[PDB]
């Protein structure tokens, strides 16, 4: 199957926000450009606070239809060359959270990383999660574009909200964003 990428704000009005260049986001392209393994601040915005027990899942899928059923995973080189938490095959890691769970779906084999949902930090109207992408889009992904899908879920895994963004993991994020944006224009 293929995970849904349908945007769904849900009952809590859930949606994402985003902040050399380590990571840069293009609203026009709904695309995040980032360097390998670097900190990617992704913001969780809600109109109402979900209850304790709410979880936040991040999963990558291929954007292109001809590769949608394939599991996005690290290339062999990058799986070999770690915090001891993220499985070496997982593309997406969470940085700075002592409660990240790395999961593999029993039937689809897809990877995901989940952390407990936490209300906004002081001085902020959103909750920020720091993600790291462990393989380049060019490796493997081999130039195929991917989407990161973030889902807000209850403790049993039921959907509460969904949002998503394209991601390109690359050596020069700032330059590649300009290139793709100028091309859009
Ligand atoms: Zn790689």
């Amino acid at each position: 199957s293929v995970p849904s990428q349908k945007t769904y704000q849900g009952s809590y009005g859930f949606r994402l926000g985003f902040l050399s260049v380590a990571c840069t986001y293009s609203p026009a392209l709904n695309k995040l450009f980032c360097q390998l393994a670097k900190t990617c601040p992704v913001q969780l915005w809600v109109d109402s606070t979900p209850p304790p027990g709410t979880r936040v899942r991040a999963m990558a899928i291929y954007k292109q239809s001809q590769r949608m059923t394939e599991v996005v995973r690290r290339c062999p080189h990058h799986e070999r060359c770690s915090d001891g938490l993220a499985p070496p095959q997982h593309l997406i890691r969470v940085e700075g959270n002592l409660r990240a769970e790395y999961l593999d779906d029993r039937n689809t084999f897809r990877h995901s990383v989940v952390v407990p949902y936490e209300p906004p930090e002081v001085g902020s109207d959103c909750t920020t999660i720091h993600y790291n992408y462990m393989c380049y889009s060019s490796c493997g992904m081999n130039r195929s574009p991917i989407l990161t899908i973030i889902t807000l879920e209850d403790s049993s895994g039921n959907l509460l909200g969904r949002d998503s963004f394209e991601v390109r993991v690359c050596a020069c994020p700032g330059r590649d964003r300009r290139t793709e944006e100028e091309n859009l224009r």
